[PDB]
RNA sequence: GUAAAACAGCCUGACCCACAGGGCCCAUUGGGCGCUAGCACUCUGGUAUCACGGUACCUUUGUGCGCCUGUUUUACC
């Protein structure tokens, strides 16, 4: 369809797959030289970003006002090529639908999309323990690696797949404030 | 570099192909327009990037006096249009010093491959069948058939065929389109 | 002959000047220019299609990287 096909353009020029101490991650690169992970990733001073070492110029682990852990990463890589500027695309606040995919792009999940269903706000988790605010919350099966799976329905990205359980999955939200 | 050339190259312009007689790479030139190994086939649809597609030509390369030239060229019906590369395939055969040879199938995802020097070969017994302008790479190599041979700002041909550690890339000249 | 590094750039009377004229391209009376080597985003329009949210190609503009010639500097064949 056209959320199907908004997620393949999606992730053909603005996904890339990278590779931390922790594993392998979908990564989505928002605009400029700037991008963002899930906050497990803990990416290094480098990063394979495509099988090939790139450079971190700057790493914010993301967090609110008050202080509780948001779950994204927002990193500035050294390089010469500049992302497809997305910001048009992601909301201002956290968005519901009731459809979306996930795509995720790994070995483990090569050019995966996901259809997930309704997208309801969630807020509130403790999720392994941390308290993390402004999740989303789809209903499906998650597994290991989707970390980082990007979150979409036509013409908008809603946020940043960062776990789930069972038959439950969690979104951190992906909002316009935390870039420009 | 060439890597960072054929990255965009397939990017913008490959995919991977299913037809009744295997999974190919598939390089499309300009338009809807698009070529294949010959030894494909393609039947009245194909799975591009495994959604189901409807070919409206296959044309079976051959030069003036008949011989085969390994090459179908096939017209896909899609709205999207190829990214126009007409302007990198040179109008007739050309040798290179260091060349790579990329590939976009699920066996052999993302591969890019140096071959190295790149002579041209001209004929060849393909399995029984006499082929014209081949041209040949030093490199181990099946299952790559469809490969995109090329160099920065050189598209040069498709693999379809090798033996132990000497590979065969069909030439691509830019009098075969339009 | 090969490797790092700096200045410059359409041509016409190594640099910086100065004038004058010859040429191409523009979003023009105002400006830009080495590309047989490109990649990336970006901007003006277009063409097509779509669940009207998009997406694909065409073209144009910048900037980053990459590259090519003139000239030259250190350490080496």
């Amino acid at each position: 369809g056209p959320a199907f096909e908004f997620a393949v353009a999606m992730m053909k020029r603005n996904s890339s797959t990278v590779k931390t101490e922790y594993g392998e991650f979908t990564m989505l690169g928002i605009y400029d030289r700037w991008a963002v992970l899930p906050r497990h990733a803990k990416p290094g001073p480098t990063i394979l970003m495509n099988d090939q070492e790139v450079a971190v110029l700057a790493a914010k682990e993301l967090a609110d006002k008050d202080g509780t852990n948001l779950e994204l990463t927002l990193l500035k890589l050294n390089r010469n090529e500049k992302f497809r500027d997305i910001r048009g695309f992601l909301a201002k606040e956290e968005v519901e639908v009731n459809e979306a995919v996930l795509a995720i792009n790994t070995s483990k999940f090569p050019n995966m999309y996901i259809p997930v269903g309704q997208v309801t706000e969630y807020g509130f988790l403790n999720l392994g323990g941390t308290p993390t605010k402004r999740m989303l919350m789809y209903n499906f099966p998650t597994r290991a690696g989707q970390a980082g799976g990007v979150l979409m329905s036509t013409g908008k990205v809603l946020g940043i797949h960062v776990g789930g359980n069972g038959h439950q999955g969690f979104s951190a939200a992906l909002l316009k404030h935390y870039f420009n």
